[PDB]
């Protein structure tokens, strides 16, 4: 393919073969067993780019005890909001001081284009900064009007020990969307990144240490899903599990956590529509459609995976979309020109292709792609577009998590809302229209937590994120995330004595 | 042994003659179960008197109620009405509650075994819960962010959760329905309310009041029956968006587990083992009254009960003396008597469970100072006011929720010890601190891990403030402005006015 | 000329028989001025009909009212009541407003010259204002700061400002009282209400309804009289904490300067020159109706009037044709007729001033398309619906607030031009944008410097949202949650539990 | 008096004069006329330590014009919250980087002990940091429940151009309590510091320039009260005046501002009481009373200028207070050991002594101090009166010197009535270990800035301002942003409304 950029396994940066340790109670540690996991660069076949411990259940429980002691006995929850804030600002500063190093790690472990990784690192420094600024102003309420003899207080307090589990598609970003709100709320944390992508999360805990946030406030453990996931969800000393990843894994940890009334925060998958009306800015919308589906090679929960297009502009929109799709640079994650990088693993690329196969067998019309590219060099899947998709097809309903767009048409705004909502998911949606009523009413009527008008993907630390329906529980970011990691205590204070019950 | 503060029930009372029959309310219609099967409620206060009958719903009966709520949410006017419109209808329900206060109070008394004077006050409180919620429902807001770039506007829109299943317990039927329903429907939600098999009368009447007020069909449905199938159905049905459960930790955890299978939102309000901490500098007469109130309110069948007394050494004797004086005199017994302050146990199984905890406390070596037996066995279900002393944290009576009129007393020396003892529980619903000292009262209350706290008071709260638990006592916050967030979804919208900068470049 | 849309006053209407003598209300008592002097109101719709009389207060009469509010606040129970207690009393007032709706609507119609159907809708809206405020009054909060050191607790307490003097205009007497009084007394304040010399009847009735509801003596007092002495007394008296004035910029600025002499808080809601901007892509029929409504509502005697039409060149003729068709047909005249949409000028002095502006517009070279004279001169005070075209922004009719049914039309080519024209005013009260385009509707409204904005609508607002002006149109915000902050003080408390670190070593 | 630290005439830092210029539209400039004003350092022999321009009315109008253009046409208000915030954090960093330079200027110009000044500058860096964090999170409301065809928006916008006038007693702190909340809201500013104490304010504007804040966002002009005061209150291009200083000057500016409906924020004087109950921590309270009245030599609006003591701890308290009063190092502002600095001017030092003599002739009991001290420097001895009664001038009027008025009370109810018998309502402290006494007494005092078992020390997190004649509006915390914002209510109809004409 003309737009494919082949990698160069001779890149000097591939010779750095970083080895990492877990960080538990301030100390960098191996697994008791000494076992390790290697990460092979998905963009560069056979090139080992990271190794970290494979934790046992007991290794993870030690991380929990460190977080527990840090919360029960340590200074962190006792400090002022301002003191907590100053330390978190130092982490934000260190993230920028190490931007190049951190972006390289993400690119190599995830297969993320390096330019995209570099931008994500800077956005993470901004997340830490936002949260640091808000951490000191966290408040509760006074009720000075419940009777002269009484005063009502609602006090904000930390939930306690939070286990945070993060996925392979946006490792650093997801840690930075969770950890700062949790510890900023006065919580202590055990972070468990994906077995594929633990490098930047270990570095992040090491930066917090260098900052230096007290021992055991921010711990990181590494390993496969099974030990760590079960442990954090059932350990008595963990007060909350904040999970980000698939519905399948989310619901399992959710069921486990419910056994002991553990608070649960879930950010899960979706099948996000972009609705393009006939009066949209056609060039802006076409570019947004491509961005929505190809960003992170479509390995994105807020991907625009369904394109719902009004009948009258379907042809003009498809033409512009295919043109972008044929020209957009994909391949080598280390090339500064690359816009779309590698699939995370062979099993995942296989999953994506199997949906492309089901699409074809369903009768949907393949317009572009639908095959692996540069198979010898690494894991790459072609930009893929289906037309003629109907709502019943498995490709219109299930989350593919690859660069695969399903196109459906509609005639009226009412039909478009009905199609957008005919999903068990409810994470994201975009509406493209220049019409005040169409844009606002459509967005108001779609059951999705993360919405956009005349845009896609790009958000701000200032606004809350989360899903409706099966795409999640709770709300992160903005001021909302602090409520996720806080308990609220209602206090009825009687000054003097109450009226007696026994007369 | 007969106690002179026991008010014997009168089998003769005319109010027992009325054998009230009730129907479910689904999509505006009063309906029997498909099967025609019913459950009777015998008054716990008055042996053998049936005082209520209602349908035994099947799973399909419940799914039909879910379907009605689903339709009212997806196609009906309720979530598309203005907050003001919803608010006016909810005020009309509040006014109807007041209008029917004596009728409602009598039902609650007969079905729960609640003293009639307490039930009367509760019904008044419920009208107030409805009024508070109605006034707040129209003011519910989200946020604008007008500072995220000239080309962009940030919106956070508040919307309803959708269809909410609400399961309420036997101890405060009308109150808990009034703490949940108005916040859920005020947020634009529609509801299927499932009250306890023992105590469905006032909850059916509440749904009939909403219909009488003009609330659209399917917004507020009520089904009746045993714990299951309703519990399972609400937790598993794909058309239910959220389950709001109030009851035991045991049942709550199980419904939570089921609900998690489909990523269902869950609100839980569960049991506790609430401590009241009395310092040496407390107002002794007020504290002693508060201790009695704390444990005997609702016959101790109360999630926020003061079931543990933690008393500073050496006000111990002076507090105990006052507590025992009150406990000897306080009127318990016949729910229909206006003088009764403490009523009946909900059921024979429950009364045996309470007595089993008492016997366990004895075998543990705790000192029984008062009570510890059934009273008027032939007349109804009554348990004497009971006080244990010399309880140590390891005993089952110090740890487990008894849910009877049974106090466990433990002493401490220092504030720090009081805090450690208070937090030495898997529960965290409620706590009270009694002290005249600024630093002790406030630092102690700040350090206790419980969601519902009191200083120099106990039990009585306000619609204005949030309620909920820490640890195993609950998930989420109800009441005040908080309850509306429990029944809302928040939608974050990034609005580009014009066009974004192109990605392909 | 006789217009066929003019409804001539019917002097045989039996409602014109009603004579009404009102008294001031101070410290719970209905009272005359010490002098016995009174002021009559002649109906502006019906020549020679005397429809109300009320006292002409002396400076000393007003100080007595101030002293009653002072006593009510300093010693009486109102500010010490719970929010819930105040709320219940305010809901009773809202209920009374509805119970007396027809009575109140008639008073407003007769005294103001307001069409009876409009007056009736306003009274209903006022009942909703009182209900909204009553709902919110009980939930008012401050903040806790639990994160400023383990040894400290931060509290922000909300408290009432105290005694508030409220001065209201003749154009919307009941509405403005109802947008101010409930927010003030709901905050725990006590008030002295001073309505216009022309229109005191509904305001005295409102104070009488508060008394009837059981609001404590001295919480809500009303005095009547000319602009001064009342205005000067309220703005200079040491026992007044705040003046909330609504009326002309000239009077507000003067009261503002006087009040500043003693650091007295001031809320001002003043006049405007509000534009409606109609873009080529607007819904033309809707925009045309909204233009008519914007300028003719209350006979244009309205601070939020759309007194300037800024219309995009391409649709100027189509919009004008629709606007003039409505303007030829719309019923104006007899305020007592149910068909009337536009009523009387408030006074002969006001009608002359309105005509003075129209004559100035003609001399400036503006094109008179419609109206521009008095109608039914013998029967009452009526001014014809009036439209000017070809208005340029240097003309006195583009710049000054006319306060009659007189529209000034100017054209523009681009949104940027429309914004600059809209903002080329010293005023900043209201503005409307009509457009079907997302970007131009929202970007235009974000760029216009006015506090009360509308898209694709005009005039009609909600109690839920705040109101007030930019620039010379006002100071402060009323309504929604904002009005409570206007009548509250916030007390920041740094609480040290135990001992701070010593300053002296 | 052996607690006096005599000023060292030879300290070299007294010889290092500094000259400053105004800063307008990013440019450092002298007055059009070239005229300047000097400042003599009040703790020392007539040593000139600062000079800055004497502005004309036209100079101030140009500063307003620069702010106006910066707001109407420049990037500042159109920037995201995040972008403004990043620039404000850079100013916070610069303040810390220049801490010692700034502390010395404040010490030299106002007569403030250098250890106090050091802490103050540190605190100002924190004020800027807090404000910078909060600026990006400012929000309005959506009302999504006012009918299916409608959407309510409340949009927060900047008020526009703000004139900020600051006093001689805390020049850097008050600039740092106002400017960051104003520019953080999207506003542009013209700062006018006192003629006595312009040095740190000019440096602050230059730090903002150095940080990269756009030209015209933060301007600083210097000179006497007028013409700057009049111009800021009268210029139609100014949208708001934020004034801090005396009731007398505040009320006059407020009157002028009212003539054109100009928004005004006022932070004025006080007569703050500290209430000490019999159950208070005696040692902490005694130390608190001394702090309260002697901080900044009593030249403080939040001074505990009245002591209200419960009969029966009166004598044990008075003993502790006098012991402290006699040992506390006062004098040379340049000494690291000094706790109490110099008076501001000769005219002010004399005003303080005049109140002291008027307190003597009223019948009050002088227990300590009451004398001017020095020949080279303006100073006043720690002064404690007993037996003061509500009606005496020293009980009613703001002295603004290190002069305590002591009154006794029997009950909490009398303590409250005594605390509230003032036209002021800026601050109050309550000392008690009793839950009900501490909280009910604080709830009943009509004052905006309150303390329990503490005095003086506050946080950026919490709002400040006065009741009664002590001010209008609320600064700091989240409240200060509302002071510099306008709120725009929008009823948005999607599609079309129901027609009026049917
Ligand atoms: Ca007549």
């Amino acid at each position: 393919l003309s737009n494919f950029i082949a990698p160069d396994s001779n890149d000097p940066r591939l010779r750095i073969k970083s080895r990492y340790q877990m960080l538990v109670d301030g100390k960098s540690v191996d697994a008791a067993s000494g076992s390790t996991i290697d990460r092979v660069s998905p963009g560069h076949a056979g090139e080992v780019v990271g190794t970290w411990p494979e934790a046992s259940a007991d290794d993870v429980r030690k991380a929990v005890a460190a977080a527990r002691k840090a919360f029960d006995a340590g200074p962190w929850p006792r400090m002022s909001g301002a003191e907590r804030s100053r330390l978190m600002f130092k982490v934000a500063d260190l993230i920028l001081a190490r931007q190049e190093e951190l972006a390289l790690i993400e690119s190599l472990e995830v297969g993320k284009p390096i330019a995209q990784a570099r931008g994500e690192i800077g956005f993470c420094a901004d997340l830490w900064s936002y949260a640091a600024g808000q951490a000191r102003a966290l408040e509760g309420q006074t009720h000075n009007n419940i009777g002269d003899d009484r005063l009502g207080l609602v006090l904000r307090e930390p939930v306690g020990v939070v286990g945070i589990i993060t996925p392979w598609n946006f490792p650093f970003i997801i840690a930075s969307e969770r950890v700062p709100w949790a510890i900023g709320s006065g919580c202590t944390v055990v972070l468990k990144p994906s077995e594929f992508t633990s490098g930047t999360s270990i570095r992040l805990a090491e930066l917090a240490r260098e900052a230096g946030i007290p021992d055991g406030v921010f711990n990181v453990v590494t390993g496969y899903g099974d030990p760590a996931g079960q442990v954090l969800a059932e350990d008595p000393n963990v007060d909350m599990v904040a999970f980000t990843g698939s519905v399948r894994v989310g619901t399992k940890l959710g069921e486990i956590a419910a056994r002991t009334v553990k608070r649960v925060g879930l950010e899960l998958g979706g099948k996000g529509p972009q609705i393009v009306f006939a009066d949209a800015d056609l060039d802006a919308a076409a570019d947004g459609i491509a961005y929505g589906v190809y960003h992170n090679a479509g390995q994105c929960c807020i991907s625009g995976s369904r394109l719902l297009v009004q009948e009258g502009i379907r042809d003009a929109l498809m033409e512009r979309l295919l043109d972008i799709s044929r020209k957009v640079a994909f391949g080598d994650p280390l090339n500064e020109r690359t816009k779309i990088g590698a699939m995370i693993s062979e099993a995942h690329a296989e999953k994506v292709h199997s949906y492309v196969t089901a699409g074809i067998t369903s009768g949907a019309e393949l317009l572009l792609g639908g095959e692996r590219i540069g198979r010898e060099a690494g894991l790459y899947y072609a930009p893929t577009v289906f037309a003629g998709v109907t709502p019943d097809m498995s490709i219109a309903r299930e989350e593919i998590f690859g660069p695969v767009l399903s196109t459906l048409t509609f005639k009226t705004a009412d039909e478009a809302v009905a199609l957008a909502n005919a999903t068990e998911f409810g994470l994201s949606a975009s509406v493209w229209s220049t019409n005040l009523e169409t844009a606002l009413q459509t967005i108001r009527r779609i059951r999705a937590g993360r919405c956009w008008i005349n845009s896609v993907i790009d958000g701000t630390p200032e606004l809350p994120i989360g899903g409706y329906k099966k795409s999640g529980l709770g709300r992160e970011l903005g001021r909302y995330g602090f409520d996720e990691y806080s308990q609220f205590k209602g206090v009825h204070v009687t000054l003097g004595r109450p009226a007696p019950w026994f007369t």
